């Protein structure tokens, strides 16, 4: 109280909010305290549940749904002329219930990031990976090498020839009807395993393990979001952003997310919240601040956006996330991630194969809402 603490995910520009903070506390002398636990996202409601935790909150739009159901985050409300200030669609990107529940920020989407010098031309497909890779292990090398333990950077393959979080109908989606069992998803997700079996890909390889790989120059290729981009230009690796590969002939379809600030609902702070958010994050200096640190993608401010139209690596993030679908808001998105994690890793794995793995995903009651037991609740 009477501060500021914010939380931003890891690999997103916190020193540069950090530096936004200071201009603020420059201006009105109060301190703002960025910090990126690890876990946040779900570290958050369960701390903001008792009351506990940051003024500010930072994450895709995504997750703010379920928070905002909880009755976790305040209410936004920005005069009409601000709300002109940034892109129509992100502002639905953060409204739930007819209601905004967070300012939104930067729009993000996976893009394929490669080694110019290892590979002077990016693998039009999927299907013509496994063949590349033999040709650089043969040079000490690797194609492709990407964060396997979290579903977001797997998606865009099992989303590629099918596969759905749920069916959008009727202006709403069904949360009964999953489409990660469905042909296309298994089509995509076999593909995967596949690669891991023929010894292409480790089940194992993490963002870390992979991002270093990629920066030193060990792997040809890479998937990742804008906020990489940074620790490349300073690895002075020659790389290129662009479109993801085909899967059979259909583009691969990313999760786009819209990096969201949501304020606690617990907090005391609120109105120097909105002063910071409005006043001094969301301005061409401040979001400047940030991208300097680790780019934000097409930020939702339309007078900073279109200086950020000029880089190419900007507009290959952009055609990525035209080719893919925003991610629904709605409270069961954090089951479904969990379902769809368990699901790609049991299959990675071996633990479990793939038609196995998905169709235990799509039937999670903890996406669904219901459960019909064999026999009910009684005794005999
Ligand atoms: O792996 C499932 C998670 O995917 C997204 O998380 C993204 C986030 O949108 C992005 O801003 C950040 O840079 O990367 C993470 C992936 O590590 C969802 O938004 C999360 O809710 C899911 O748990």
């Amino acid at each position: 109280e009477g501060k500021l603490v914010i939380w931003i995910n890891g690999d997103k520009g916190y020193n540069g909010l950090a530096e936004v903070g200071k201009k603020f506390e420059k201006d009105t002398g109060i301190k703002v305290t960025v910090e990126h636990p690890d876990k946040l996202e779900e570290k958050f409601p369960q701390v903001a549940a008792t009351g506990d935790g940051p003024d500010i909150i930072f994450w895709a739009h995504d997750r703010f749904g379920g928070y905002a159901q909880s009755g976790l985050l305040a209410e936004i409300t920005p005069d009409k002329a601000f709300q002109d200030k940034l892109y129509p669609f992100t502002w639905d990107a953060v409204r739930y219930n007819g209601k905004l529940i967070a300012y939104p920020i930067a729009v993000e989407a996976l893009s394929l990031i490669y080694n110019k010098d290892l590979l002077p031309n990016p693998p039009k497909t999927w299907e013509e990976i496994p063949a590349l890779d033999k040709e650089l292990k043969a040079k000490g090398k690797s194609a492709l090498m990407f964060n396997l333990q979290e579903p977001y950077f797997t998606w865009p393959l099992i989303a590629a020839d099918g596969g759905y979080a749920f069916k959008y109908e009727n202006g709403k989606y069904d949360i009964k009807d999953v489409g990660v069992d469905n042909a296309g998803a298994k089509a995509g997700l076999t593909f995967l395993v596949d690669l891991i079996k023929n010894k292409h890909m480790n089940a194992d390889t993490d963002y870390s393990i992979a991002e270093a790989a990629f920066n030193k120059g060990e792997t040809a290729m890479t998937i990742n979001g804008p906020w990489a981009w940074s620790n490349i230009d300073t690895s002075k690796v020659n790389y290129g952003v662009t479109v993801l590969p085909t899967f059979k002939g259909q583009p691969s379809k990313p999760f786009v997310g819209v990096l969201s600030a949501g304020i606690n609902a617990a907090s005391p702070n609120k109105e120097l919240a909105k002063e910071f958010l409005e006043n001094y994050l969301l301005t061409d200096e401040g979001l400047e601040a940030v991208n300097k640190d680790k780019p934000l993608g097409a930020v939702a401010l339309k007078s900073y956006e279109e200086e950020l139209a000029k880089d190419p690596r900007i507009a290959a993030t952009m055609e990525n996330a035209q080719k893919g679908e925003i991610m629904p808001n709605i409270p069961q998105m954090s089951a479904f991630w969990y379902a769809v994690r368990t699901a790609v890793i049991n299959a990675a794995s071996g633990r479990q194969t793939v038609d196995e793995a998905l169709k235990d995903g799509s039937q999670d009651p903890r996406v669904r809402g219901l459960y019909f037991p064999a026999g009910g609740s009684e005794c005999c």
